C-alpha cells in the first residue's frame, strides 16, 4: 500500500512546514488500518544543492516523519524502516516553482 505523498518540507529543512499536521494525520489513519505491516518511510529532496547532501537530507526527512508517528502517533519505532532517495526520482520538474516543493516530500509504503 503506497500512501499519498507528503510534501511537508521547505527548502533545506527537515522540520515540518506550517500546515503539515493535517496531512500527517491522514497518513496515520492509513497506518492504523494496517496494524503490523512494515512502514517504509522514503525521503526525497529537490535538485538544488549537492546531490550527496540531498541524500543525507532525504534520510533526515524520513526520520522526522518516522519520529512524528512514533511520538505523536504512539507507534513503536521498531515498526519503521527509513529510506532516502536524495534528488533522484523527482515527481515534478526541479526548475524551482511549485514542482520543487512537490519533490521535497516523504513517500510512505506499507509492506505486509
Amino acid at each position: 500500500v503506497r500512501l499519498n505523498s507528503l510534501a511537508l518540507f521547505d527548502a533545506g529543512k527537515w522540520t515540518l512546514k506550517p500546515g503539515a499536521t493535517k496531512w500527517l494525520v491522514n497518513a496515520l489513519v492509513d497506518i492504523k488500518a494496517k496494524a503490523g505491516w512494515l512502514i517504509v518511510v522514503s525521503g526525497h529532496t529537490d535538485n538544488t544543492g549537492d546531490p550527496l547532501r540531498n541524500q543525507a537530507l532525504s534520510l533526515k526527512r524520513a526520520e522526522a516523519v518516522r519520529d512524528w508517528m512514533r511520538d505523536t502517533g504512539d507507534i513503536p519505532q521498531s515498526c519503521f524502516a527509513v529510506q532516502g532517495y536524495g534528488e533522484s526520482r523527482p515527481v515534478a520538474p526541479n526548475d524551482t516553482a511549485e514542482g520543487r516543493a512537490r519533490n521535497r516530500r516523504v513517500e510512505i509504503s506499507l509492506v505486509p
